[PDB]
């Protein structure tokens, strides 16, 4: 493995007074970047959903569903408040195998059309980062598509580590 280096936490906005209550529910993932992603043309990536429910302990029960093989596939994350609101550690990090590390913080948001997420983490000793463009639909405008590039290239990725997953009917659709 090579990676593109995580970039400092200086160059990541915050979401200025972020409303945990208002970024629940379903987000479509519209564009996908980071040091992992790479862009297959033989094979675009489809369209997966997250949903975020607030629990009365504020923490977020993250569900996120694709389509994978016939099948609608599900994995769960507990995203618990970190040091500023819009700022997540991941729960019950012994559970995943290798994982020392993750942090998540949301970049921008309108709550209500879109959202830009960072996430950062360490795997097997090695760092990885990617950005999430989240819609409430399954289309946003050239212009938050434009600004999510620039975004993406502004920590280092190239063009062919950002993706724009291709819009499905299945199981992003409950």
């Amino acid at each position: 493995s090579d990676l593109i280096p995580a970039p400092p936490l200086s160059k990541v906005p915050l979401q200025q007074n972020f409303q945990d209550n208002q970024f629940q529910g379903k987000w479509y993932v519209v564009g996908l970047a980071g040091n992992a992603i790479l862009r297959e043309d033989k094979d675009p990536q489809k369209m997966y959903a997250t949903i975020y429910e607030l629990k009365e302990d504020k923490s977020y029960n993250v569900t996120s569903v694709l389509f994978r093989k016939k099948k609608c596939d599900y994995w769960i994350r507990t995203f618990v408040p970190g040091s500023q609101p819009g700022e997540f550690t991941l729960g019950n990090i012994k559970s995943y195998p290798g994982l020392t590390s993750y942090l998540v913080r949301v970049v921008s948001t309108n709550y209500n059309q879109h959202a830009m997420v960072f996430f950062k983490k360490v795997s097997q000793n090695r760092e990885y980062f990617k950005i999430t463009l989240y819609g409430r639909t399954k289309e946003l405008t050239s212009e938050l598509k434009e600004n999510f590039i620039r975004f993406s290239k502004s920590l280092g990725l190239p063009e062919n580590h950002i993706v724009f997953p291709v819009p499905i009917d299945q199981c992003i659709d409950g």
